[PDB]
């Protein structure tokens, strides 16, 4: 993250960290939705990899930090292949629940639709620096816009975005706050609700009128219920 600084304690408790399972090395952060289940994105599945719960810093852990690992991963279609404006999303459901702790506790999906001009909180462990790979020890948070997603799609001619998306657009106009590398499948919470998942933005970061796509977790309520219901055969929004 980008022109922030490092989280509260407190304030991150359903933010989980993506990692390898052997060189433990920290790639993706995701959101806990309830007692056993994860949204992240899709761009960040791998093979094999484990899912830390409660972290804040890394070399002084939390006393009640949680590992678990994905017992099923579910895509918006079998391919699992997304693109620059949807399906970029992966829910996971755990290998065991968690109980809530001091530093554990998932965020409800949103009950109401995200509106353009709220201020949106973003947060990870990604590079806090624009170009160079300073990777903090502590997760670092930092507030952007919610943009009409008509904003993401000038400053991005070599990708041809279609004039609708199952994205939302945010970050500051002006440049200097950012998600970053590292930060990608985060949570945008914006106006108390979670309504995003990091999906993609520009490299080096928080460039002047680069915002970043997150996306649109409310689009997606059916889908995540009805996994969550037990119904397999449930389809992402056409
Ligand atoms: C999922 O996406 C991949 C990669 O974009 C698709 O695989 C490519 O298919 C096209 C032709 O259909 C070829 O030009 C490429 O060589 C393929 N592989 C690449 C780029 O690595 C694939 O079609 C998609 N799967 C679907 C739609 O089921």
């Amino acid at each position: 993250i980008i022109g922030g600084d490092e989280c509260n304690i407190n304030e991150h408790r359903f933010l989980v960290a993506l990692y390898t399972s052997r060189s433990r090395t920290l790639f993706c952060g995701g959101t806990l939705i309830n007692q056993e289940w994860v949204l992240t994105a899709a761009h960040c599945d791998r093979k094999n990899f484990r899912i830390k719960l409660g972290m804040h810093s890394k070399k002084v852990p939390n006393e009640d930090e949680q590992t678990r690992v994905p017992k099923e991963k579910f895509f918006c279609l079998s391919s699992k292949n997304y693109t620059l404006w949807d399906k970029d999303i992966m829910l996971i459901r755990l290998d065991s629940p968690v109980k809530n702790s001091k530093h554990i506790a998932p965020f409800s999906l949103p009950s109401s639709p995200p509106s353009v001009g709220s201020v949106c909180r973003i947060m990870g462990w990604g590079r806090i620096s624009p170009t160079e790979g300073t990777y903090p020890d502590v997760p670092h948070c930092v507030n952007i816009n919610l943009l009409e997603y008509e904003m993401c799609r000038a400053p991005y001619p070599e990708f041809e975005l279609p004039a609708t998306s199952r994205t939302l657009c945010a970050g500051i106009l002006e440049g200097g706050k950012d998600t970053c590398k590292g930060d990608s499948g985060g949570p945008l919470i914006c106006n108390g609700q979670f309504q995003g998942i990091a999906s993609w933005g520009d490299d080096p970061c928080a460039q002047p009128h680069k915002p970043a796509a997150y996306t649109k977790v409310f689009d997606h309520l059916d889908w995540i219920e009805n996994i969550i219901a037990g119904n397999t055969d449930a389809s992402c929004p056409p």
